[PDB]
């Protein structure tokens, strides 16, 4: 008879069988979902890191344009600088020329003060002298 | 009407085999996954650094171009004073010589002026004596 009594022993094997198989599914359909969303999580950061290094790209350009802008603006006070010493130099030079010029011009004008004394003096050695001689000259010969 | 030879566990037993390799296999890829997430979050990190080293290399340059650029101004105009110095300086030098020598030209045309009376001064003296001719 048997296409019965051991048709219990089919059913009951599928049955232990089949629900191996559904624990399995379970697990399959859960990993495979679960990875996806890990999986995503990597397609967002990979374009986040894309970006994130046109952006990197971007700050290290700005950053030696900045960098040039200071070299040129520094250059340019080491030469103002240098001309600005030079333009010291040449006061002070053309001042101590006539501070010599004014010591210069200070001895020069005693001297004429001097010899304007000088002149003032012999006016009166010759006034009184020519009265003294028109006088020894009124008492004698014309 | 024969339990159809029970072989039908093989539909639901190959594909348990199948569904366990499988499910075996997406752990490798779980763990590949795993690692290269890891990775990657550590270049983001050194690319945070990179960005921000890349803000402040900028950020020290625009403070020094604007120190440098005040310093400009200030020597600048120190360099005009500079100069207008150098200038009335260079200016008053040149009064002082033309009064040197509008100095010098009087001093001596009265130079002369002097030995003039002095000769004048010199006949008047050696007539003086001259006159003097009679003493008792």
């Amino acid at each position: 008879q048997l296409v019965e009594e051991e048709l219990d022993r089919a059913q009951e094997r599928l049955a232990t069988a089949l629900q191996k198989l559904e624990e399995a599914e379970k697990a399959a359909d859960e990993s495979e979902r679960g990875m996806k969303v890990i999986e995503s999580r990597a397609q967002k950061d990979e374009e986040k890191m894309e970006i994130q290094e046109i952006q990197l790209k971007e700050a290290k350009h700005i950053a030696e344009d900045a960098d040039r802008k200071y070299e040129e603006v520094a250059r340019k006070l080491v030469i103002i600088e240098s001309d600005l010493e030079r333009a010291e130099e040449r006061a002070e030079l053309s001042e101590g020329k006539c501070a010599e010029l004014e010591e210069e011009l200070k001895t020069v004008t005693n001297n004429l003060k001097s010899l304007e004394d000088k002149v003032e003096e012999l006016l009166s050695k010759n006034y009184h002298l020519e009265n003294e001689v028109a006088r020894l000259k009124k008492l004698v010969g014309e």
